[PDB]
């Protein structure tokens, strides 16, 4: 029997595990330490959650090591590993409403969005990677022959072993799923550290791995702090790979920690200040819709959000007028209400950061067209915000807000290389976008943009088959697509003489 | 007109550049600083070589950055980049006897071996990778369609940009060539730091890039210290990738330095303590030949050298007797003499380490069968060495010698998993081997060995098409083969809606 | 509602469709023509089955064309096409006992074997290929640039369109499933012609496509004759690809018909006379078990069956003794008896061919060790048979029996190239095997065998991920594995200038 | 010493072999039979060329068989095969002016174009495929394990063996090189049948294989008739693959012949009636230039030539006006004259077809704007032709001219699907094109076009890395790119149990 926090909400009964998940069981942390997880809609405590300690990290890593080396997971056919992962996706689908409701409570995710995206894309992720298991293939290579003898050279793709996954709070289940599905499909075992502020869907997911028959110790989940739990994962001698999504500063520290312990492999999905270039020859009404989505999607808590919009001079004023008209129509409210389309920010400290961010924007001379303030209601709601007259030297032109803040600059009619230079003048390089009907401009701009993803006449169009990752200080390595698997596999070269 | 150190040796007149190579020209280091490079055959000074300073690193990086961003290398077709690399290989082949002679002088490489391997394989590497240029391909991906609209998702493989390559002294030209060929084939530009003790073939290679018509600034070479030049490369804000081969401890420091600066990509080819398991059902005389090669090849200065031989009890004594017979036939001498089998160690400090290494092996109780000492003659020669009765707890069972020291342990007749456990009981995982006529043992053993390469009934059989790289604390990423290209490329995802 | 033949058998009430399946409906053939399908266990008529006419082929092709061009199948996401194929596999699994019972009745497949192989592998096939749908990818290619302009070249993998699949009677559901799964995974629509003698699992499968929600007209099934129905498929102007499995001579005729009509694509999986080479250094008792399986599996009605065993002189007589001992332990009987090892042959004409085949072998001078005739009992049972003293010029050394007839020749101790020559002296090239503990022999022999599949120390080890196809007059193209997809896809090159 | 036809022309002394090339030597045909090859500039006999007989085909195939099975080509490293192919390309480059002059004489190729395309692209082809030799790789596949035992499955890519290549006359050396480069890169040996009317560059190429060190019997060349020499190649029991480029009707017969003999593999590059759709929003002057090229390149003797131009109503009249202006600037003359940009048609019988073609176009009611006739001068020159008011039912809207005949239809402004239907209403599907500045229209039209190549805002942009082949009755299989290799390789699956 598992201990649950039970809650009647959104026409169902939530049964939320709140403990550490280690070696297939829910257990208290060392000293039965706990912390509170906070509902961003009203600021209330949802429940107490176990607070993992160093010795809990060591127990989780040991369980994952044992599951990998001696348990069933390291012994079953790749095809049968695939079947378990497909069954896990099915179990997630069976609990889709519950998962989306937990995400709404824990992260402020608008329920209809959480169903489609946070949860829906997570289900797709597991199904996609389940199909890879028995399709991961090595090679045979026509090497020079040691005549008069013969040689055969092949490669074997093998799992890396025990992995640690450390993730942020913006899409709790979805970030977990992106990384965990690739990690498990490759035959690894894993210890996951969800963001401290958003533990709940990760813990429910953990229970779902039991319903799906994932062998004990294959998945271990440790709610707790990055400075304690995430640090120990990066330091651990039995951990062989870290997959990390989060800020550039923490990413630097993770990579350093991997080096200093045992040169464990690392992948980094870091910040972004992604440019969206909107040309005068675009479909303007569609540009408004997609440009708004590029910023405001999931209350701006979106790693690939456009952190900068460059709008061609001749359409700039009309674009801004139309954005303001649409912003006024947005319904801000409880994420569980079906008419809501703008939920609360994830947690209080982040709301504070956004308020301060917009103060700095105003202070430095940018024009606040709308928003900029907390919404006067319970919880941590922030107004969808538009800045214009943004100049390249400005703080808000350089720093990632991670909030619903549209940051608009003009560029001269007929400029292309000049706007590209400005769009590329960042140490980030996660995503980017261009709206234009001109094929030649679209293709040229996509070539020249220094970003891991370039959207053309769309935005936020991720897909489980399409690799996602940054350039420059946005990191390296891919989540999603075949490419993601390479972070979780090692290649053994075997060379025979006969 | 280039300044050379001219030397008449080996029936040739060598013309050796000795300066820094920056932006297509040989130039003195800042303050005209120099150091001596030492011939290991007699301990003499070959010549003075420029000693690169931090400002020289900055100049090299600036030249590499300009060559990539604005120079011809970044504008030519992939096919034509390929042609230039194939021309470079032809120029290397035209200069092959000279390059091999320089390597004999600088590294103590036996001339006949240097022709075939140090230089021969370097030529193969550039020809192999030249072939990849116009065969590096991205993907088109069947993503979910945003109905009633359509989507197209493709990926583009792009160069990473400015790279730094840092290499060791055991195969100076060959290590340079492995990493440099892959780096340039992927469209990058490069700053290379050869090991301070072995700069000469790198600098002659620099001149050959001019003869081949490689655009100025594409290749820059900086003889000098790792703690100055290599460090600045790892720290530099304009360098986007480091490719490193060397020790595990320096690798840790490089990875840390990559993290703390700009999260530049890193790949690491580190040390090894590679096991070779010899079963009683092997071809014994072949096992003796290949077993000796596994240790003694290139005077043991060989990152994949077998650092432990486990020999089945019933053949152990006969194997050792046969090895001693063959060891006594090895001809030690000047690398330029055609009858030489065993050249001098690379430099004096390494010879000293080898002497100390074998003192400790004797102290801790292993049986010294032969060698263990500096050869009484000028230069830095070391006697091919055989230890037996080696136990798992011993220093020489754990530490990489990087010299011609065969380190033998027994295992009980029939004891497959037990010997595997002992072979895998290391934090290294670079290479490994198994000698057996039994197909079932060979396949099982190669599955169970925790190493990036497994040789079966052979050893030292590398090939430019076969990826080479370690597991665990031997690092990550591959040199050679298609897989090497992935360290030098980035993937851009481009997603259209229409 | 669908009309069924109902049969209370094997603890089940079978519900067997017996009509043509066209455009998602079970329909009578033109003029309500029918034929009898015969139970090989007792020679009884199972039921009457619709006999497709030319006008029925035209209707099926028209339904497939409409389904491809205008129906849902041509519009849904690849991922969602995958979901439907997964669901079809689940539906087949839910009906697995019924399908295996139908196969026992219709083909004489031993029920326990039919569950595991005929049906179980069919389920694996659909699940495997379902995973490929959204992982079928094209390329982006670094072509030469039309300077001062730019070029982008990509490829798109597209379905071929309407396909015809023509199959034999030995594994009715499995052969259908192999080809159909790959065909549908690639986005095509299909008209299937099962062998006239074995229509029933194909028709039950058709019904299962309805339960799975496969759109109308995507799958059409036409029981009837090859010379009428199969011919019209190969001739049809709207069919773009034929996938064929059967005899070399029909294959030739099919390929000719494809040529003369509209040069539709063709793949051919034809006969075999597959050699199994058994060396004296093999594990003898395992060689007997696997050697017997290589011949007797599925009553020898197995395209990859070993049609000759070459057994090394020193073990030949012991091998034959052990085979005879084991043959005598085989239980012959009703496919539904749970201890049956050897079921009846598929139909009466095939039994008669096997009697004649063995008369011919004795006449021409081979030694009949055991078997060679019909088992006296109702139905069409043939004795497991062993021939020795088989010489290379003999009819039975050249002709495929497609029955449970082990055909043994000696080869000389210590010869390898000579036995290889004999094993390769056939115009077939489908499969082959080698039993030896010697790694060098195993690898050399696998290089030298002229056959699409080589088994090493096993036999009949097919796998849905491992491509299966012949060389020489065994045909071309693969079933199973990623390679199977290529027969069902076309490549469009799209080249932009911008 | 080789017998040459010597010719002082184009400031060169041509040395042209004229005999069969068999087993590394130039030899007379059976009975010393010969035929005349005709210069299309003036109708004169260039020289007599050996006329291959059936016994000569058998000698060629025997030489290819021996070279493959026992000669050096079947024994060397893939890497060294690559080196030989690279060397071949270098030799071709050393003879480029001579090859281009021979092609001008034999095929009427304008010298400047023959240098850049006929010859230049052939050189690129051999270099490109030389790079593939040691990069052709098989797989290791994670199959289900026969527990308690283990399984390893790998694939080996092997050569198909002796190949026959049959090619047309429009780009004699280039069509030879496309197919031969891929064939040889895959490790095969070859018998080549050039078009009877254009034997000379093939025979010179044969001599260049000697200069390059290609082993005897690897390349064999048989000038002669399709109905005799080509037929015997397709029939031969020792030929295992035919690569064919030519008409759909000869393709059908070749494929039938492959079927009826030994089911040899076949690829077919057949005719085309390729549509070019020109939208009103295109760059009109560039559309004229590229539209001109699409039709008139290489005097229309171009398999991918646009066979119909569909021009949007609102720009149609202006397009035609601009085309006529450009047509009038074309200089018709001797291909060796530097100012010539329109050479003669290849041979007399082709000229006669073009004359009849345009008579029929006029008869059926199309508007003949200009040309349509043989130019009054010696040789076989044809006036660049423009037809307008072409309706879909007309012969010239359906049938491939293969001459310099622009065939223009209108479509209504704003129609997209309607013009696509018309463009796709053909049994051909080789190439196609769209000109438009609208990204959405370009991507949609490229999806919907039923052709193996789609050009966007360009035409005739082939590349050695970009696969080229037809759909429907334009055949199957690719020349060029990685995909071409698949026609010349077979896959062997090797499955171990251990
Ligand atoms: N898809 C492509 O890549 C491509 C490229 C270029 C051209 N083509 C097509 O080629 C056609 C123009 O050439 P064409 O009309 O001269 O071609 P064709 O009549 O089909 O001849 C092509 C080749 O086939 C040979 N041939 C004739 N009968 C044969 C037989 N029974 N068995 C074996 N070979 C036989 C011919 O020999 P002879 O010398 O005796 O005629 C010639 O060498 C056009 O339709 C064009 O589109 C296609
Ligand atoms: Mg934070
Ligand atoms: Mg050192
Ligand atoms: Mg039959
Ligand atoms: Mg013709």
């Amino acid at each position: 029997v598992i201990n649950y926090v039970e809650k009647a909400v959104n026409k169902l009964t939530l049964q939320m595990p709140y403990q550490l998940f280690i070696g297939g069981e829910f257990v208290d942390a060392e000293g039965s330490k706990t912390y509170n997880t906070i509902n961003p809609t009203d600021g209330s405590v949802i429940c107490q959650v176990s607070l993992a300690q160093v010795s809990d990290v060591d127990k989780a890593v040991a369980a994952a090591k044992e599951a990998f080396e001696n348990g069933l997971w390291g012994k079953i056919n790749a095809r049968d590993r695939g079947r378990l992962l497909y069954r896990l996706a099915d179990v997630m689908e069976q609990h889709q409403e519950e998962l989306a409701t937990i995400e709404a409570l824990d992260a402020g995710a608008v329920y209809t969005l959480a169903l489609k995206t946070h949860v829906g894309m997570s289900i797709q992720t597991f199904r996609y990677f389940a199909g890879w298991c028995d399709k991961i293939q090595g090679a045979t290579i026509p090497i020079n022959q040691a005549r008069p003898n013969r040689n055969l050279t092949l490669t074997k793709k093998e799992p890396v072993g025990v992995c640690g996954i450390v993730i942020p709070w913006n899409y709790p289940l979805m970030m977990l799923s992106w990384k965990t599905a690739a990690c498990l499909a490759a035959g690894n075992t894993v210890v996951i550290k969800p963001a401290q502020v958003t533990p709940l869907t990760a813990l429910k997911f953990a229970e779902l791995t039991l319903k799906a028959g994932i062998p004990k110790g294959v998945v271990n989940i440790l709610p707790g702090s990055g400075s304690l739990v995430g640090q120990r994962l990066s330091d651990h001698p039995d951990v062989r790979k870290i997959g990390f999504t989060g800020s550039t500063e923490v990413g630097k520290h993770i990579m350093k920690s991997c080096a200093l312990s045992n040169v464990k492999k690392v992948s980094l999905e870091l910040g972004g200040k992604s440019p969206l270039i909107i040309f005068a020859d675009c479909d303007l009404n569609k540009a408004v819709q997609m440009g708004m989505s590029s910023v405001f999607f999931n209350k701006g808590e979106n790693c690939i959000a456009a952190g900068r919009l460059f709008v061609e001079e001749s359409i700039h004023n009309q674009f801004v007028q139309k954005v303001v008209e649409e912003v006024e129509k947005m319904k801000i409210g409880n994420p569980l209400e079906r008419d809501t389309n703008h939920g609360p920010q994830n947690h209080e400290a982040h709301l504070r950061k956004l308020v301060e961010y917009c103060q700095r924007g105003v202070k430095e001379g940018a024009t606040l067209v709308c928003g900029g303030n907390q919404v006067p209601r319970p919880g941590f709601f922030f107004q969808p915000t538009v800045f214009t007259d943004v100049e390249d030297h400005m703080y808000i032109a350089k720093e990632e807000s991670f909030g619903p803040i549209m940051i608009i600059s003009r560029f001269a009619d007929g400029d292309v290389d000049a706007v590209l230079s400005r769009a590329n003048a960042t140490e980030f390089g996660l995503a980017s976008g261009v709206f234009t009907r001109d094929i030649n401009k679209a293709l040229y701009v996509s070539d020249k943009l220094q970003a891991g993803t370039v959207f053309i006449n769309t935005y936020n169009k991720t897909d489980v088959a399409a690799p996602f990752g940054g350039f420059k200080q946005s990191g390296f390595g891919k989540d999603l697509g075949e490419a993601a698997l390479n972070e979780y596999l090692r290649i053994k070269t075997v060379t025979f003489e006969y």
